[PDB]
């Protein structure tokens, strides 16, 4: 068995390697990549997202979403205060001024431990979510709003046709902002460019371990555990590195710098935060290795979770039992 550790692998494509995205992920598991959960992509030297990121600045954050703290410094969960809009430029400027930026420090394990440590004193301000992308038209590799689309792919494996989109979105972090637990909606995978700015540091748990870290959560969590069979689909609960290694909890890390991809594999739980001002792209997608991960994928029905138009489908062909259920959730 390849990478029996579960160790987070970094990949470097040539160009000729970076033309069959499909072709390139089936041979980063024929490694044994998906084991970890997370691994890094790091694109051949001739290739670009874009030209240059000096016109972005006029991009709206319609909802910049404050991440306030509860609990302790190892230990904690987060919800989101929605905040008035505004625009790249201007999260920019705050994410610089002296209320938000960046601490001195000396190197990235330094920067590490002053987030465990001091992260719950402040609420940082993340602008997630915003449905777009960076990547030109004419970039023709890896470009994430250019992928083979979940609902093509379920189509070809199981030969249902179904409505629904799979498009990318925008994420403009600060230094604190914060990305809880969690794992993709339907157990997809995920793909993640860092287009600009300072670092995002991840936390993974390896897929075959990742019901360790869901019972020492609902250890952890207990209210909220009662409240939702699935609550780290919330996506608000944080557990410190620190307190994984306490109980046990197999993870890796890694930080990923402006430049690089990351992927995470189906049922790799991944938590992190970022160094600073910066802008990534992400997007879920799948393959036919996912396929019996989206068939057995936990989930909310409490009615927290509330997720896209897409999920919709997926539960209904994947997982028609819990359909119901699920549906009185989303309504
Ligand atoms: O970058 C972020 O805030 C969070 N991203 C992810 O969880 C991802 O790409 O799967
Ligand atoms: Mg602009
Ligand atoms: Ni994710
Ligand atoms: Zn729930």
């Amino acid at each position: 068995a390849q990478n029996p550790n579960c160790n987070i692998m970094i990949f470097h494509p040539t160009k000729e390697e970076f033309n069959d995205f499909d072709k390139y992920i089936a041979y980063m598991e024929s490694q044994g990549a998906h084991r970890a959960g997370l691994a890094k992509i790091i694109p051949p030297k001739e290739w670009k997202a874009r030209e240059t990121y000096d016109n972005i600045s006029e991009i709206l954050i319609a909802t910049p979403l404050q991440q306030v703290a509860s609990g302790r410094a190892g230990v904690f969960t987060q919800y989101h205060k929605k905040k008035k809009a505004m625009t790249v430029g201007e999260y920019r400027h705050l994410a610089n001024s002296k209320k938000y930026q960046t601490p001195p420090h000396q190197n990235f394990e330094d920067l590490e431990r002053k987030y465990w440590k001091n992260r719950i004193y402040n609420s940082p301000i993340y602008g997630a979510d915003i449905s777009g992308s960076l990547f030109d038209e004419n970039t023709k590799q890896w470009n994430l709003g250019h992928l083979g689309t979940i609902q093509d792919l379920l189509e070809k494996e199981c030969g249902v046709v179904i409505e629904g989109v799979n498009t990318p979105y925008l994420y403009f972090g600060m230094w604190k902002t914060t990305f809880a637990w969690h794992t993709e909606d339907m157990d997809l995978y995920s793909i993640n460019y860092l287009h600009l700015g300072e670092p995002k540091t991840w936390y993974v748990v390896p897929p075959e371990h990742g019901q360790r870290l869901e019972r020492l959560a609902r250890e952890l969590f207990p209210g909220s555990s009662r409240g939702c069979g699935a609550f780290l689909r919330h996506k608000v609960a944080l557990i410190s590195p620190t307190v994984l290694k306490e109980n046990g909890i197999p993870f890796n890390r890694i930080t990923q710098e402006a430049g690089e991809f990351m992927v995470t594999f189906p049922y790799g739980y991944h938590a992190g935060f970022n160094h600073g001002f910066n802008c990534a792209e992400a997007i879920n997608f799948a393959t036919p290795r996912w396929i019996d991960y989206g068939k057995m994928a936990s989930q909310c029905s409490c009615g927290e979770a509330r997720v896209t138009f897409s999920m919709d489908a997926f539960v209904r062909i994947l997982q028609p039992e819990r359909y119901d259920l699920w549906k009185r959730g989303q309504d």
